[PDB]
């Protein structure tokens, strides 16, 4: 559990399930010959994190302090590296790296980087409060990009599908999504951003169905600690 | 960290850790994130080969495991699991150093094994088998452990390092063959007595005749009952 071992600490339980496939899909993209060539990963599924659309739109409790006494946890037990497999949460992302010891690397940043740049014109799938406050417009506007959001009644129904997964039904999630996934791409998308981390597992299975590529919030985040482990001269 | 927090101390291998991760979510009942259960998770690899260390005279996992293990604890983890059944080998010593709770996955595993089963298929790897770790525990219980005949094992064998390698498809061709003729054996009941095995076999239970009871599983499911046992949860 090194810190010179470069361990990756996973600050997760965001939704739980969401953890599970961060997990899963480390697994998956690094080439490893063995167990022992695996990534050194530590994570925090500590699910009690307070709702974060609910505190961004309502009000409700901040996850603030949650995120920065696990960030804590992580680092103490060797974490060189923090990621977190939950987009919404990145609105207290520059506040978490004023006070983290360990490099942090944004969802954000990783899933824009995994667009095809010919995508010009792309679909956004995410929590009500990651538009509301905006977390991808910025760095999308740098990129050129311009971003398709549901509107009104087809982002309530994906909210609805997030929560649903959430609440552990898939199947009711992935009747609610995939008519929204089809409106994005009439309406234009190019691709489209899975812009929370639900939305791969409400999706996976579907890809072929769908016209055009889906961009993976989480493998993307996963790809990136994947570089940053490896670019170590030891690793 | 979170009162009644459960480390599991993991990466042994990283994809059945992963499962496990899965199996939590699944098997505790939450009406949202916020009601599923406070875990703490080490999946560091590096830990030597559990089999390469008892039959091939290889480096100790001990130490790795005792690290680890103290690393979850200080985390703040109060009850620890392991999925991985071969590294049970060293469960009596963990315990002793041991401040957390911990539960065995063995105690777990055979639990769940339905009482009408007498005569129950073992799939492990050859450390699980030679060290006896299911052996004593099963016939304390009157159960008859049945194992695949030497040619057979070192397929299941084969197919739990595949599928350790990234390859489930092989794995599978590697591991039916071997569990029908565990059943053409008489097994009532196939235990998973290696936590890659749920990850080779899912998907395929409806073609297997018999009922096959899962390691990971079964841990998890003593874990979640460990931590609803709190009266402050
Ligand atoms: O848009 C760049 C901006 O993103 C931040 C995090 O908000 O860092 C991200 O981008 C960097 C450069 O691409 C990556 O090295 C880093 O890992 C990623 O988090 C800011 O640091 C940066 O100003
Ligand atoms: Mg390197």
């Amino acid at each position: 559990s090194n810190a010179m071992k470069h361990t990756i600490g996973i600050l997760g339980g965001m939704g739980p399930a969401a953890t599970a496939d961060m997990l899963e899909k480390f697994v998956e993209l690094r080439h490893a010959s063995c167990d022992q060539q695996h990534i050194p990963l530590i994570v925090s599924s500590i699910p009690d994190i307070p709702d974060r659309t609910a505190c961004l739109l309502s009000g409700g409790p901040s996850p603030y302090r949650y995120l920065e006494r696990y960030l804590h946890m992580l680092e103490d037990a060797g974490a060189e590296c923090i990621v977190i497999p939950c987009n919404t949460a990145h609105y207290w992302f520059d506040d978490l790296q004023n006070v983290a010891k360990a490099r942090m690397i944004s969802i954000l940043d990783a899933t824009l980087g995994d667009i095809p740049p010919s995508a010009r014109h792309v679909g956004l799938l995410a929590t009500n409060a990651t538009l509301a406050t905006g977390l991808y417009q910025k760095k999308a506007l740098a990129r050129g990009l311009t971003l398709i959001q549901p509107e009104d009644a087809g982002q309530a129904l994906v909210m609805q599908a997030i929560y649903t997964l959430k609440r552990g039904d898939k199947t009711a999630a992935q009747a609610l999504l995939l008519p929204q996934i089809d409106s994005l791409i009439a309406r234009g998308a190019q691709a489209i951003i899975m812009g929370c981390t639900e939305i791969p597992l409400i999706v996976a299975g579907h890809e072929r169905a769908i016209a055009c590529p889906m961009i993976d919030s989480t493998a993307s985040l996963v790809r990136a600690a994947i570089r940053w482990y490896e670019s170590w001269p030891d690793t």
